[PDB]
């Protein structure tokens, strides 16, 4: 029952350690970590309701609103009450937010190399984590 | 650059999903998740300063104090200003906190079986996560 033999703790700790590995690369784009993840969601789907936005990202309305608020100011996104259902809000990407992808494309390779983990070890780690994540859903 | 191809996000998400898998088993002991981790640290080291306590657990003074406060009330721990250095605080375990280990010993096997992940797949997942965690340190 050692703390470090618990898979739940191992996932979370590694989570913290990996994240901090971004500050250096993201400080240049001004972006923070959560904003970076939201951006990866947006360069992929262009438009998303706020429900799904926090849904797949695990972010509470408390740390979701200030984030978008800053992105809007930066001109990375744009809100819009849904006309199909006023009860929801859509978040679209601006051509400024889309052109920002040009200089992020290399962040992944960099950080993956900064983790000192290489080869298929990372490919299997990821593969297993996705399966696990899919299972618990 | 898909969000789900990012190892940092995969670690965190899986982290959330795994954790929620505790509520059922911990609600019986009254313990919450963070308190459970602290308990695993304590059934292992008996006494720890507050610095190391949050150090290896990644918990901020904000979510660390209320936790101990509740454990003390439950009679699971006991504080004590360090006599060797008044500038630190030691957290010891009570015989009530130590006898609580009797009914937690099975929580791990249960949850590990609730993750539907089995065999050496879990042993290697863990092994790799610890190595990664050690690397980023």
């Amino acid at each position: 029952m050692k703390l470090e033999n618990q898979l739940s703790f191992l996932l979370y700790a590694s989570s913290r350690e990996m994240t901090k590995q971004y500050k250096p690369l993201l400080d240049k784009l001004n972006i923070t970590y959560p904003q970076y993840l939201a951006l990866l969601l947006l360069w992929e789907h262009e438009t998303l309701t706020v429900k799904k936005m926090g849904e797949q990202l695990y972010l509470d309305s408390g740390t979701l609103t200030p984030m978008l608020k800053r992105m809007e100011q930066q001109g990375l996104i744009t809100r819009k009450r849904s006309e199909e259902d006023e009860r929801s809000v859509l978040i679209s990407l601006t051509e400024d937010g889309a052109l920002l992808k040009e200089k992020a494309v290399d962040i992944p390779g960099t950080i993956l190399g900064l983790s000192k983990q290489s080869g298929e070890d990372l490919k299997q780690l990821k593969s297993a984590l996705y399966t696990l994540l899919e299972t618990l859903h």
